[PDB]
């Protein structure tokens, strides 16, 4: 999946390890979808593929989709999932996720 980058066993369980509402958090599914481990060219890769605007840039409200990038009846992410998600991601503060906040993100 994901180019090659991630393989379907690895999603399958970080899907499974988040299917109850709040129990997402971005770093234990980074690591359990084999993510973090990953090389930049890699991590961008996957960041292009979830990234929905031609902006390049993912919005709180686009967050709330994340899991469904990986399986089409993914649960949305709950309000407080994308608020803690999107806080740690934005490092420059315009309010989104851009290429560089996700690759900082994925491999701190
Ligand atoms: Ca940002």
């Amino acid at each position: 999946a994901f180019a090659g980058v991630l393989n379907d066993a690895d999603i399958a369980a970080a899907l499974e390890a988040c299917k109850a509402a709040d129990s997402f958090n971005h770093k234990a599914f980074f690591a359990k979808v084999g993510l973090t481990s990953k090389s930049a060219d890699d991590v961008k890769k996957a960041f292009a593929i979830i990234a929905q605007d031609k902006s390049g840039f993912i919005e709180e409200d686009e967050l709330k989709l994340f899991l469904q990038n990986f399986k089409a009846d993914a649960r949305a992410l709950t309000d407080g999932e994308t608020k803690t998600f999107l806080k740690a991601g934005d490092s420059d503060g315009d309010g989104k996720i851009g290429v560089d906040d996700w690759t900082a993100l994925v491999k701190a």
